[PDB]
């Protein structure tokens, strides 16, 4: 007999599924994924809930300052949002020590700014201070810091993850979606925002029929489909007949293209550029890692979320269908060698877009002009406003022989901890 607690709010929205509030407790019937059969012990109602919006009772994520599968950076990532003050914190699965835990506390150093420093736990942070429970532990630290950089204060703003898509709903009919308001267009069709049964916003690419075999396409697109990560846009649906549509969740802030030229985009300083960037090099190491290729990776191609998370967007597109050489490696363009490590060319391109708040690659040059350039050797010079070991990056990302290119895997590790010295990702205690 296994009982849940329901950690967020949740109102029900299709025909079987269960409203429930935060505390609400349940008895689960049936675990079939990202759904869940269950019956609330408040309305005695049998339906569906939401599986990753609930924990078995009296486990660590019913913990407000718990968080379960958070790497370093993201819990680093998820105290400097506002929202959070001096002291804010968090415990969390580490990833080096398999198994244990770690302590993520929000500070300041006059010298960097706002920080977040970790330690790790054994259970004792300092074998001076022991403890029976994390809940001793933490309600300790609260009072005082016992050595740590600030005192414990309020656990760690969390968020209200987002809805799972309609159960066994992969493929829809077309009627089931009002595309409401076009973003965009262009050579291969449009994006609209949509509305999913009255009640889910969503996003459609839709797409005019070429050849690119709809067959053909579809097979990519379950493909597709296996490639979720929190830095790639998560597709939701797909409806199958000519015309195409790419059924997709929503992204507020549209393209880091359009994002980085708009105001709230020249307000970013450069940890924030750099951090953009290193989200993307997370996705793009997740594809690298899957064995996959993207083909087409530029800003134009990235989605900025609400809160500024970047997620990567037509990831295999590039592929199935049927002009953009300024972000294309030599080889690729040469030979159609469309490799990793032509995207990671591509990545160091983007970079550049980045840094430049969006301007274009290779200003005042045609794509020709350009061509022969790189085959003289030729590499964007350094911007102003970009760092000298940013920079030696984006000349790596550049290299003539793809072979000679680092791997999104250290690219990620490098911009991840761009400002932190190696000796300085966790404390070592008194
Ligand atoms: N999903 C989105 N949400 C919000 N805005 C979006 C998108 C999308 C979008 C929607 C579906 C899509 O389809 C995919 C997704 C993943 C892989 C392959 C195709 C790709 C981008 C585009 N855009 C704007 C529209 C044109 O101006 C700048 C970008
Ligand atoms: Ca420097
Ligand atoms: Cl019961």
């Amino acid at each position: 007999r296994i009982i849940v607690v329901a950690l967020y709010d949740y109102e029900a929205i299709h025909h079987e599924d269960l409203s429930f509030q935060k505390g609400d407790q349940m008895v689960v019937l049936e675990e079939s994924g990202e759904w869940w059969k269950a019956r609330s012990l408040a309305t005695r109602k049998e339906g569906y809930i939401p599986s990753n919006y609930v924990a078995r009772v009296d486990s660590l994520e019913t913990e407000e300052w718990f968080f379960k599968g958070i790497s370093r950076k993201d819990a680093e990532r998820q105290l400097l949002a506002p929202g959070n003050m001096l002291g804010s914190f968090m415990i969390r699965d580490s990833e080096t020590t398999k198994g244990s835990y770690s302590l993520s506390v929000r500070d300041y150093d006059p010298r960097q700014g706002d920080t977040v420093k970790h330690y790790k736990i054994r259970f004792y942070i300092s074998p001076r201070s022991t403890f029976s429970t994390l809940q001793e532990l933490v309600d300790h630290y609260k009072k005082g810091n016992d050595g740590l950089c600030q005192k414990l204060s309020v656990p760690c703003m969390s968020s209200k993850p987002q809805k799972p898509w309609e159960k066994d709903a992969w493929e829809i009919p077309r009627e089931s979606l009002k595309l409401e308001k076009k973003l965009g267009a262009g050579q291969f069709g449009e994006v609209w925002m949509a509305t999913y049964n009255k009640h889910t916003k969503v996003a459609v690419k839709t797409m005019k029929p070429g050849s690119m075999s709809v067959e053909a396409f579809l097979a990519e697109a379950n493909v597709m489909k296996t490639l979720q990560h929190d830095k790639l846009v998560k597709l939701h649906a797909v409806v199958t007949k000519e015309p195409i549509y790419i059924i997709t969740e929503f992204m507020a802030k549209g393209s880091l293209l359009d994002f980085l030229k708009s105001d709230e985009g020249s307000k970013q300083p450069l940890p924030k550029l750099i951090d953009f960037s290193a989200q993307i090099a997370e996705g793009m190491a997740f594809i690298e890692q899957r064995n996959y290729i993207h083909r087409d990776l530029r800003a134009a191609n990235i989605l900025v979320s609400a809160s500024l998370v970047c997620k990567i967007a037509d990831f295999g597109l590039a592929r199935v269908i049927e002009f953009p050489i300024k972000w294309t490696a030599p080889e690729a363009i040469n030979f159609g060698s469309f490799t990793i490590k032509s995207d990671v060319w591509s990545f160091g391109i983007l970079l550049m877009e980045i840094v430049t708040y969006g301007r274009i690659p290779y200003p005042g040059m045609s794509n020709p002009e350009v061509i022969r350039a790189l085959e003289r050797g030729y590499r964007m010079p350094r911007p102003e406003n970009c760092p000298e070991e940013l920079y030696n990056i984006m000349m790596r990302c550049w290299k003539n022989r793809p072979e000679e290119r680092p791997t999104f895997e250290y690219i990620q590790s490098v911009l991840d901890d761009f400002y932190t010295a190696t000796e300085s990702q966790y404390e070592e205690i008194p």
